Parts: structure tokens; sequence; C-alpha cells
């Protein structure tokens, strides 16, 4: 491999606009990721690889062909060419510190800093490359790291003619809006699983997420002239305040980690007439999801009991993603082969739940069981999002024996 | 005094729609309400009255100039011309009931129903006639029953030659949406006090009305990935969650009544990220009434209590208006001449309060002392509005009497 090739590749990328934007009926929904989805395109017929199609949604795709003989599984790996809508991805100017000596690392010139008071894993990352922004912008490393490392990884199996079967590579428009797999063709894609390489730091494996519902509450009240309001009028921001009173207060995203599901209000608008509220629900469990769905609907009954037909509480409740463990353990070569490449370039698997939903989960429940491999970034959609070229190295050295131990088995 | 020619006239404005529109900036707000105060102007003028002026903004003034000699003080009365926008007031379609004989009234062709069960102010009422809707509609006895009792007290006060100084009039266009005193030009209006006939029930007085003021509550939380936000989120919806249990439920309009005070959450919107409530706090005792400010305050920052500096409560506190009465209680000849009038009636005076603002209490305030004067209307705002014609009559007693009473009081 070739650090300085690796780092330009990823420096190019991250210089390009490719920021998403919610509410957008259009796919991709800004102009910025077809820059880099026909960029990247070129770069794959470039690089060899053959069968190159970007469909008209923004999907790249693209295979590196058998490098042996024998009947191989064909295995994907996955990206998106977006960065979050939270900050800018617009003339990103990313900073290198070499050989990180442990302290305070200044943003640009300006009293933004990167400091491990706030980020104690900096503690942990001396002597590495770390690359950086300059405080008015993200980083992009989510996932234009991932990027990097898949577009090398298929150069070091070419150059290093390391064995391997069919290699095929996506690029998503849309991820950061949850539109990063809406569109993906899976059986154009003929991969029969796959990895996006889109976590965290070095050794981060994810092939669980949260089971996902809305609830959303509809709640009609009775609205008089207040001064006469007296046994008539019937506030349904008041049953709103009742409602939420019930809900498990420490049972709440802010005070929630690990596995530990919870229920969330994200927004809610009312008059006495009529108010909505908004919840969404999370669980890795499924029995547990079950029955926070019942519990909401408990609180329903127990706050509207009481209220003359012309006045109710009314609960719409609607699945948005559901956890992947099930579709991959179905495979256990799947998380054995990654946990054995990650162990044969000496690192040591961190296993770890996806607090949300990924492009894999939902390419899992699409007939394409999906892991998350690591990028080596950290703090994304912030200021402060870094990566250590290390970091990238080490991803780039996963997915490369990945592919060659998936070659052995085959 | 003809119940035929006050009924007729009363029909007569009835029967045209001008209903009221809020959040509209012109004054006034709705075509309809041109057509009854022009209406007036050309009646007001054929009446024999003096001075009669139609502003750009829809008030209406008029005087009938005294009838005697002597220093008497100018009084006036005032009504306003739209009604309420809760329910239609287009081709409203009233039902005469004659001798009300104690039941319920149907209303229209319909299922729609005036009961006793529903009312029972009606169990009073038999014998006298009453005017309903057809169900489909308001009746707008609010306030189209006040303009029909002054514009026949102001024939009565000429037809009897009844002894009178100055009385002015007024026909105001946006009263139902707050706008109703707004453009009011008192010193053009020129009267010492004067009353809105805009009250309910054969007696009724009232001179004393809520303090108002808004809350304006902003709170800005802090939102993050809900799946990462363990010590770094902050719900702004939680915490508008916790002001609101702070607030004391049973003082509240749902369980208010009378001279009781209230907070009341008119409305609300927000995400994590930010939330603002909408507050409104009612008093009629001026200390009482800063102390809900003040515990608004003690709320707010108990909340806050705790809070990094990236997140706040931030209060904002307005006046919308006050209570009447110091300003007409200032003046004991206002409600003693109304009270001796309804009493030389034969009718029994009821003071009670106004659990809102009206536009005497603007007035009130702008150097017009201004107290409310009974209708004989009732349900107002509604399809079971009703007035009896009765209590209409009664109500133009009151008014000549009033007027007749302040001319013996020359001084
Ligand atoms: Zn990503
Ligand atoms: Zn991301
Ligand atoms: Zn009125
Ligand atoms: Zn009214």
């Amino acid at each position: 491999m070739s650090l300085d090739k690796l780092l330009e590749r990823f420096l190019n990328y991250v210089s390009l606009d490719t920021q998403s934007k919610a509410g957008v009926r259009q796919v991709p929904s800004t102009e910025g990721q077809w820059k880099l989805l026909h960029l990247l395109k070129e770069q794959l017929e470039e690089m060899g690889l053959i069968n190159v199609t970007l469909s008209e949604k923004g999907t790249l795709m693209a295979t590196l062909p058998a490098n042996v003989p024998g009947d191989i599984p064909a295995i994907g790996f996955i990206s998106h060419v977006d960065t979050s809508p939270d900050c800018s991805g617009k003339n990103v100017n990313p900073q290198i510190v070499e050989n990180y000596r442990g302290g305070d690392i200044a943003l640009g010139i300006g009293d933004e800093v990167l400091s491990p008071v706030m980020f104690p894993v900096l503690h942990q990352l001396l002597g590495q490359t770390l690359i950086t922004t300059d405080g008015k912008t993200l980083l992009g490393a989510d996932d234009k790291a991932g990027i990097a490392e898949i577009m090398t990884a298929l150069a070091v199996l070419q150059q290093k003619k390391i064995p391997h079967g069919d290699i095929r590579v996506a690029f998503t428009p849309d991820e950061e809006v949850g539109k990063g797999a809406k569109h993906f063709d899976v059986d154009a894609f003929d991969a029969r699983w796959a990895y996006t390489v889109d976590g965290g730091g070095v050794g981060e494996l994810e092939f669980e997420n949260f089971n996902a519902a809305s609830v959303n509450i509809k709640i009609v009240g009775n609205n008089v002239h207040p001064g006469t309001a007296k046994g008539v009028m019937v506030n349904a921001l008041s049953l709103a305040a009742r409602i939420h009173a019930e809900v498990p207060a420490d049972e709440s995203p802010e005070m929630t980690e690990g596995y530990e599901g919870f229920y969330h209000l994200a927004s809610m608008k009312g008059t006495v007439e009529r108010a909505d509220m908004h919840y969404i629900i999370r669980d890795f469990d499924r029995k547990q999801f079950e029955a926070r769905k019942r519990k909401m609907m408990e609180i329903a009954k127990k706050v509207g009991k009481g209220l003359h037909p012309d006045c109710y509480i009314e609960l719409v409740i609607e699945d948005s993603y559901y956890n992947m463990r099930e579709k991959v353990v179905e495979h256990p070569h799947i998380l054995d082969i990654a946990q054995q490449a990650m162990r044969d370039c000496d690192i040591e698997p961190e296993l770890k739940p996806i607090r949300g939903g990924t492009d894999g989960a939902q390419l899992s429940f699409m007939g394409l069981p999906c892991p998350n491999l690591f990028t080596g970034g950290y703090n994304y959609h912030g200021k402060h999002e870094f990566v250590t070229l290390e970091g990238m190295e080490k991803a780039v050295q996963v997915i490369v024996r990945i592919a060659e131990l998936t070659a052995q088995r085959k």
C-alpha cells in the first residue's frame, strides 16, 4: 500500500461539496453528489473494473471480476457519497497533524479546538497522523474515508495479485436522509452478502441496529372562550402533558446507552382544540419493541378515559425499520470472515450496536445481509470530526483480507 | 313603544351578514359591516340626530341634542355592528316563539334543539316572546339587539318628549376580534361617561373585567441524533412539560368561574431544539394579577435551574388590558344612575363580572368610563342564541331612564 496516494485520494473526495438535503423528492437530493458519483464512475472504469453502471437515481455499481478459479461467493462493499446536512460540507479545508502528541488541536485560526478533554479517544491516538477540519465544516471521513478505502482496496487486490472471487462495489447517494437504500438494485448488485464501510474507529464491526416505529398521537379537545370555559372546555395540550407524564422519563434518548431502548418525543404542536404528538420508539429486542408500543396505547387509554365522544386520543403506529441481526447471524460466515480478517491484521474486533438505522440494515431485509465495517473516523456530523490515516490503512487491509479470506472458503 | 316596530327593526339588522374576521389588518375586517354601518347612518340622520359621522375605519357617531336647558353632562351609548366568527351570521333565520310555554324549542327543520335541560334560564322566561335561530346560524342578538334598543330609545326620548341632555351614540366595527375600540375617537365622541349595550339577561350590569397579560415562554434545547443523545440532548419539549406541571392545575379556565382568576395554555409548538409556549394570565385583582406573573417566573427559573448556558428559558410578559373597575367606580353616579333606572323600571340590578375584555374596558382607560348594560339575549356566539322581545323592551326602558335621570342631576 501507499499512504500518500491514499491520503491524496481521500483529500480529493473531501474537497467536493456532496452534502445531502432532507425534504427532497429527487434522488440524489443535491447536485454535488453527481460530481463525486461521476468522478468515481470514471475512476472505476480506469481501475479496470467491469459492468460500471450509474443509475438515474445516483447509485453507482461496478465489479472487480474473479482473480482465481473456483466457486467463490460474490461479495460487496458499500459507501455513500454524501455528507450530513447538519454541518457544511462545502470547501472543507482539512488540517493534517503528523505524529499527534496528545494535546489540544486548534481548528483553523479561532476559538474552535479539538481537545481530549472533550474527546478522550485522542489520548489513545498518540503518534498517529490525524486529519481534522478547520472549524468551519464537517470533514466527511463519513463516508469518504470509506470510499477512499474501498477504492484503495480494489487497487491492492489487483497490484498485489491477491486471490479473490467477484468483488462488487456500490456508492449510494442519500444515506444521510435515509434514501441510501431505496433505489438499491440488489439483483443487479448480485452479491450474496455485503459490508457497508461506514463505521467508526479501528475494529468496530456492527451487525445490530434498532427496531424503529413512529407513534403519532392526534388529540381532539374542545375549545370555547376561556372565560366561560368551566365544565365545558377540554384542553388538548393538557391531555398531551398527561400522556407525556406517563411515558417513562428514564427510558429516553438522553438517559440511554448501549443496548437500552427508549421512547422519545421528537416534535409536537397544538392548541386547546387539537394537539398532535410525534413519538419515536426504539429497541434492539423485538418483544420489547412491541411491549413499548403496548405502553403508548395503555397511556392513550388511561388519559382518554373520561372524554365525552367529541373528545378523543388517537394513536397511529408505524414501523420504520428492523434489527438486521437475525438476517446476518443467519449466515455465520459473514461475521466470522470479518473478525478473522481483523484478527489477521492484528485488529481486535469491537462489536457495537447501531443505536439507529443504517443502509445495510435496510439492505439486510432486501436479500442482501449487510453489516458495517469500520472507517477509522470519529465525531461524525460535526466540526470536531477527524480521522487517522493509519485507521484508514487498517480499513483497507481488512477489506482486502475479507476478499482474500472469502476466496479460501469458495 | 310598539314591540312590533322594535322586533321588525331588530330582524332587519339580523338579516345583514356582518360576521367579523380575525387576523385582518383592515378595520372593519368585513364588507358586510359597512352595510349595517351605512344603514344606521342614514337611519340616524333620519331620526333627527346631529353631527353624524362615519370614519374611514367604520366607527359611526351621532348626537341627539339636549332636550332641555342646563349644565347636564353628555352621556354615551355604544353597541357593535359585527357578529362572532364562531358561528355563521349569514342569512340568519329567526324563529318567533310567542307566549313561551316552557318546553324544548325545535331549531329549524332538523334535530338541533334549544332546551331548558341544556339551558335552565328558560324556566324563567315562560309567557315571554322568544326569538331563536333556525339552528344553522348565530342570531346576532349580540349585539344587534343592543343597536335596536339604542335606536328605539332615541325614538322614545323624542316621541315622548323626555327631558335629556346631549345623548351620544356610537356603533363600532370589530368588537368580536378586539379592534372595537382601536380607532375610537374619544374627544370627538365627547361624552363624560357611556354604557355599552352588550350585556345579557334583564338586569345585568358590568363594571369589572379581567386584567389580562400574555406569557410567552421560549425554550431553547439541544438536539442531536437520539441514538447518541446521552448526556448531550436537552429536550425543549421536556422542559415545557415540566413548566406545565408546575402551573396550578386547579387554577385553569376549565375549573374557574365568577371572580376567580387563572393561568391558561392557549397554544404551543416545538421540537427537541426549540419550543414556544403561549400562556395567558387572567385576574380581577391587580395584586393577584401580578402574583400570577411572578409564579410564571418562579416556575421558569426552577425548571431552567441546572441547565448549561447553551440552553435556557426566556419569559416575555405583556399586558393586554386591565380591569375597568377603578375608572368606573371613580364616579359613583355612573353605576348609581344605571342601577336606579333599572329599579325605576321594576328590574332588580344584577352586577356580575366580565370573564374577559370589552370595548368599554379599553374605553375606560382612554378617558371614557364605560360599564356594560344588558340586552336580554343569551347563549351568545352559537346556534343556541336567543333573546326575548320583552327583555329588549326593558333594555330600552333602562336606557331612556338613564338618560332621563342624568338630566335630573344637572351638576
Ligand atoms: Zn455514513
Ligand atoms: Zn453518517
Ligand atoms: Zn357583544
Ligand atoms: Zn359578544
